[PDB]
């Protein structure tokens, strides 16, 4: 069990397909900061509810997805195998053993990008 | 475009049971030897080769349930136990132990491991 820290930074999702991904925006950072979380999808289910309700809004199927706490589908050429959505990526392995959800470290990436980061 | 190199490890039946612990399960040595010095255009095509070769191997496929057999026959990764799945990530994932692909130019089958989405996120830091 762990909790969320950090400030994130001010589509941003068009950036998700290169470099280290996109940052967790400040407003979302502000809303999750200090919340304890049982597991990794619990934290991820919190992040995406936040994109929806923050008018950063996403085609109809994508707006519906995030509203229920699902990552939105990436473009076809950015998906890989069964991975069709945006993924949360730790820029460094510093989760302090899954005790921290450092929202300055955590980034948003396409599957293609995220695999290319860790290697491919 | 990148080429496969490597060797992998001898594994038994139940090799996938180890995919949710430590650094994941090794590519089996028989698989690596079928794939060595092959060229793959994309990471997907390498992933597809790995799983098509799994389906063509009695001892490596035999613990696989009927659903996962159908998956691997087509080059798709097999589904993990439910408690190893995370969000839309439901099938085993190929993982680089170290970031040593040389910009995608190699698939090092000593470095590449088979993990569950749960373990995989944990390795990189959840
Ligand atoms: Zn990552
Ligand atoms: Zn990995």
């Amino acid at each position: 069990p762990g909790k969320a820290t950090g400030k994130g930074k001010p589509k941003w999702l068009d950036d998700a397909g290169k470099d280290s991904g996109a940052p967790i925006p400040d407003r979302i950072a502000d809303k999750l900061r200090d919340k304890e979380f049982k597991s990794f999808d619990d934290f991820r289910k919190a992040v995406w509810e936040e994109v929806s309700k923050d008018p950063s809004k996403l085609n109809p199927s994508n707006k519906s997805s995030v509203s229920k706490g699902y990552s939105p589908f990436t473009p076809k050429n950015q998906q890989v195998g069964g991975r069709k959505v945006y993924e949360l990526h730790a820029d460094k392995p510093i989760s302090q053993g899954g005790e921290v959800y450092d929202m300055d470290n955590i980034r948003v990436t396409t599957p293609k990008r995220h695999i290319d980061i860790h290697r491919g």
